[PDB]
């Protein structure tokens, strides 16, 4: 039935996840089909648990069964590297942080305290935790620095980065975007701003720690605001982009790269749901963004798409 | 691609069980349509989040949208009545007891001890957090009433309750077994042990306060252990089917109801893990149950499945 495995289908990502998170997905590299009593005993795990826990993880289409051992299915070959867009979701996404506030969002549908679903749960908000644990935050980066290395190559075609001379990524947190902009294109000023318990050290590349709801810093002819705003309501999004403005001249451009909201993007919808039990906030459409722009009285000069789920807004003041 | 889809597939779940667990499911019967604005304005729900979460459940095809308003699609009707199996496995197992256990589930493999992810979150066995947390016993008892009924009609043809005099249902919990065997089959001693706060009362239906870990009742002709073995470990089984063999006389019979490890078979092998997670238990084929059987002197006298998930095993003293 359709309805009972949408239901017990958390128990599939459970499995992939104990799997990764137990650190047996590595020995599956480029096709290696493996024995599983070796795997069992190298862990000290026992063997009959192991191998039953496969047997699922065979029927769901992971791994397959041989003569010769069990092996990762080609389609999810991705769970052998750990740093893959699929391996670094499970590392992510699958803890206590989601999976406890995910249990919280019907209370917080109901209550209509401001505070989100996650809050609810750990009293604090997303990145306020993030700074007390530094081991989901290293897992947080390495993903977000996988959804960069997507849009480089189309970012650097469809916007001319040789025409600026001081480049700002606000709430760029490893500054990955600005390293991989640098490779391409020097001789440019290149700033990266976020909340820094410690200064991350890159060769050209500086480091201010800043809170982009307090004043943003003049000089600079590009602004980047690269997957920020769907992490903050309309009232803190209007605030952020009222900040870049007052900071902007009239020849400074605001770059926006974000995840655009769509009637079919099933995708999007998923992530727009995951926004709203973090941050209470949301992923946008092209009307909602000149919304917010709009009232931080800013004008969008360009839209394009850079990927199927990525896009980019090109900001100017007025 | 299919693998991020299995990772990401958990937050399908999450948003059913938002939809459930909020009490809007139930406003959605007989195929009905209804306004999300005055849903939102029931329930005290801003309209925004809920048409963002109804649009993320049209998605993945549980509602359709209309201009008379959203509604379930048929094959997702079941989340309408508070008395289906898809609606009760909702409120049973999408709770911090199963995926907070589901988070520690490696780490129960990594370790080689003899307690289950369960017993490492919440210190207890399963059954002991279920006699102090009433909410949920309620819900899992209604759960195992469905299950019952789906296997009574094919039970009563398949057996002849009618030979025996003196039934006593081992682990029968709420008496729903010996309650609709009791409307076909009349004039008989039925009798149900299990660990109770307070004794349930069904006229014809008589209620031990008891432990199967202990020695059972001798002078029962007919025993059962329905959805009972699946609970517990080779060791503990084993413990269940010698307490069962010294009760039994010659003539005695005990059944026991399960679901039957078979080879090709996805529903088996996710509860199968789900056992293990729980209990440190698992689902067993028809050779293992006459190991654990053997081991405690009793013999396999006929087998028969009852359904798809289902079997039945009669065992005999000899
Ligand atoms: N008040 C604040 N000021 C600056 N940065 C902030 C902030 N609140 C959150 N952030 C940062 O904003 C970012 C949101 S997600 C950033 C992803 C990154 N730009 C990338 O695509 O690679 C995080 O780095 C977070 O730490
Ligand atoms: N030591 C023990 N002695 C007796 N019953 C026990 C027990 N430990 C667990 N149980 C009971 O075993 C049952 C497990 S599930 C059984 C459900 C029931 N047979 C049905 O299918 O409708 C629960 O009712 C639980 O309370
Ligand atoms: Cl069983
Ligand atoms: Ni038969």
């Amino acid at each position: 039935s359709m309805l009972i495995d949408l239901i017990t289908s958390y128990r599939k990502t459970a499995a992939i996840y104990t799997f990764v998170d137990a650190g047996l997905s590595i020995h599956f590299k480029n096709g290696d089909y493996v024995d599983i009593n070796k795997l069992a005993s190298q862990y000290g795990i026992d063997y009959s648990r192991l191998n039953r826990l496969c047997d699922f993880l065979i029927e769901i289409g992971v791994l397959v069964s041989s003569d010769h051992g069990v092996a990762l299915s080609e389609e999810c070959s991705a769970l052998a590297d750990p740093n893959s867009v699929e391996f670094l979701t499970v590392k992510y996404e699958i803890n206590s942080e989601h999976w406890d506030s995910w249990l919280m969002y019907p209370k917080s549908l109901l209550e209509n305290n401001g505070k989100s679903a996650f809050e609810m749960v750990h009293g604090k908000s997303f990145f306020e935790h993030l700074d007390s644990n530094k081991g989901l935050k290293s897992d947080f980066d390495a993903l977000m620095s996988k959804y960069t290395n997507k849009i480089i190559k189309e970012l650097l075609v469809i916007y001319d980065f040789d025409k600026h001379n001081r480049i700002l990524d606000l709430g760029g947190g490893d500054g990955e975007l600005l390293i991989r902009i640098s490779e391409q294109v020097k001789g440019k000023d290149y700033t990266v701003l976020d909340r820094y318990n410690e200064v991350p050290i890159s060769e050209g590349i500086n480091f201010i720690k800043g809170d982009f709801f307090k004043p943003i810093p003049t000089g600079y002819d590009l602004y980047i605001l690269k997957n920020v705003l769907h992490n903050w309501p309309d009232n803190d999004a209007i605030s952020i982009l009222k900040n870049c403005r007052e900071a902007m001249d009239n020849n400074a451009t605001l770059l926006i790269i974000t995840l655009m909201k769509k009637p079919q993007s099933l995708v999007v919808k998923s992530v727009d749901i995951l926004m709203d039990m973090l941050f209470s906030a949301k992923q946008r459409y092209l009307s909602e963004f000149e919304d917010i722009a709009n009232q931080a009285g800013l004008v969008i000069r360009h839209y394009k798409d850079l990927d199927e789920i990525f896009s980019l807004i090109e900001l100017k003041v007025k």
